[PDB]
């Protein structure tokens, strides 16, 4: 009987709730059977979790998984069973890709697959998906602006709208648009974006540590657009993204009726203590040597003693190894009535075990703040 | 960190991918951390999967995962938040009972919660469920007949409409109603329902062998429904409801375009040779003592002489231990060119590891069918 080995179910615990990650209505998401199919016939004797060779094994076999499903998609006889063919494909993919990067070419291969999965899912779904490039400066940032089921711009008021970010390892319209969905569920427009090093522009240029310059030319674009109420706007962060999201509230969060940190911190831990995988996930997204890393690490630091312009919520997990809880605490005393801090005692890095329910509160805390600005 | 013990994780893998079950936007499913939090604080040493005390254990743990839902619905802020709480709480509820059958009162009343929390579910979703009871001699069925997202009456043509059958462990707003998706998706009608034995009628009426009288009465009502095309019906039935699927195909098999067979069988193996819980199971459902149950199983047996009336798809695993592939494969033998047998060669009992891709394959054989028979 096809089944996932005693061993490598003990060893990838911690993943299992990032893989399977939230119950979503458009974002790719696997079914148990496909973890199966990736991990049935993965070779025995090899569980470094540390080790370059797991993860190869790991991208190889999560590829297989992501071919039966192309395969599916272009025999399926109807678009609906196209798209939940796409849609499985993508998902599988992106588990394939998101913590391998020893082959950079191949990597964004696999992220080009899930953006040709999600433009075509978009293509037979039921939500108004405004795709577009927004120049900063020389980069050209991809955007997705997605507004509510069944949206029509004149049986609605300017709506409120949350930007999302993706964090050090996550894809676009994976983990970022399953966040999404929460807010879309609210009636409220959403915008996902690839900021340098982010989705589709991880291996292809260094992630920016100032991408609040990037979400500020979003809020103009929000700003300019009829459709949107930027004086109702969130912004959102997942992983190194709710980093982005601190440095949002600092730099630019009076532009903001509330923000969102999702298990980011105002500091990193030690890079050489750090487990070798995520050593390699900050190295690969910054485009970096190993030795030029603590560097960033000291630049990436935040002065907590800059206050935050607006309400923030912090979600974090007592056992977070790679944003210590101390210097969030440190962070949530100093900024006071402005920053709340829902804390889960027995949590790792991004509570992944209480998504599901912490996202039903973050999205009533976001209702709220949007309420108390008078909407 | 709270986590699945390797020991418990490695038990439990037979029932991972049914309790994760299909990737559902209406019917209740789990997160993952539903699954953490119901068996990080499980007792140690209590692995035996075929005790009585274990699925004690199971039931009171998945009932506190329950209550910590409905918690969060009574304190949800919107409704959005209020359903989703909600159809989580309904998944835990259930998984805490369908393998729990020591307490009949306790068993029941779990399953009021799912019920209950679906009939709340529906008030504020999308779909049009039109809710009643189906008088068939003395019993009163319950009954759901659930339109397309969408819907309006003067905008379609009469609708195609798959009747799904409960197995002998499900709750039709769980299995049933997440099967039942691929064909709302579609833009069929679906019919549900709790016959005796089924459903919410678990442990209050016995299972009844002759199904088939009470899906008469349904297609009789669908028949009299100007919505429903009762020319374009398909069953569908999952495990036992399988096996009442090719029941209906020698009966009342004319009724129907097509019917479709998830893993039931002409006939169960040795009573005595199941799984110590699937005897408790099978008790359960019938209502008798263990003496009484390989005379039911006799009773059972079909008749494979007798044709079946309309094309039927199988969907079996090779290693399947409560029907075996053999007498599968002598029907599809005898039953010839009306049968067809998708069998995967390294599944267990309704091969849950491939239900996402076989249920793709499902609904657009039976969109095929209704195209066949000048849809």
């Amino acid at each position: 009987p096809n089944r996932i080995s005693p061993e490598l179910l003990a060893t990838c615990g911690y993943f299992m709730p990032r893989i399977f990650f939230l119950n979503s209505q458009y974002a790719p998401q696997v079914h148990w059977g496909d973890v199966v199919a990736a991990l049935s016939h993965f070779p025995a004797g090899n569980l470094d979790l540390s080790s370059e060779e797991f993860w190869y094994e790991w991208m190889i076999n999560w590829s297989k998984v992501g071919d039966s499903y192309i395969n599916i998609a272009n025999s399926a006889k109807s678009e609906v069973s196209h798209v939940r063919a796409l849609r499985s494909a993508a998902a599988c993919y992106h588990w394939a890709e998101f913590m391998y990067f020893s082959d950079r070419s191949r990597k964004i291969q696999l992220r080009e697959y899930i953006r040709s999965c999600f433009l075509s899912s978009i293509k037979y779904s039921d939500l108004l998906v405004d795709h577009q490039y927004i120049v900063v400066d020389k980069f050209h940032m991809p955007f997705f602006l997605i507004f509510p089921k069944g949206y029509k711009e004149e049986e609605n008021h300017p709506l409120p709208c949350v930007i999302l970010s993706n964090g050090l390892d996550s894809m676009t319209e994976i983990e970022i648009l399953s966040l999404a969905e929460f807010f879309l569920g609210k009636n409220m427009a959403v915008a996902i974006f690839d900021g340098p090093g982010q989705g589709i522009n991880l291996g292809k240029s260094p992630i920016a540590i100032d991408m609040e310059l990037y979400v500020s030319s979003i809020v103009k674009l929000l700003e300019d657009d009829a459709r949107i109420n930027s004086n109702l706007l969130c912004f959102l962060g997942i992983s190194f993204g709710g980093y982005f999201a601190l440095r949002v509230a600092q730099r630019i969060g009076d532009k903001f009726c509330c923000i969102v940190n999702l298990s980011g911190g105002p500091e990193i831990a030690e890079f050489d203590k750090l487990p070798r995988r995520l050593k390699e996930d900050f190295q690969f997204a910054f485009m970096q040597d190993n030795s030029h890393m603590q560097s960033i690490f000291d630049e990436i630091k935040l002065d907590i003693s800059l206050p935050c312009k607006t309400k923030v919520f912090t979600v974090h997990g007592e056992l977070d190894d790679i944003f210590q809880i101390d210097k969030v605490k440190k962070l949530d005393q100093l900024w006071g009535d402005n920053h709340q801090l829902l804390c889960y005692e027995s949590e790792a890095h991004v509570c992944l075990n209480k998504i599901n329910e912490y996202m039903i509160q973050v999205s009533d805390w976001v209702s709220e703040q949007f309420w108390l600005n008078g909407y």
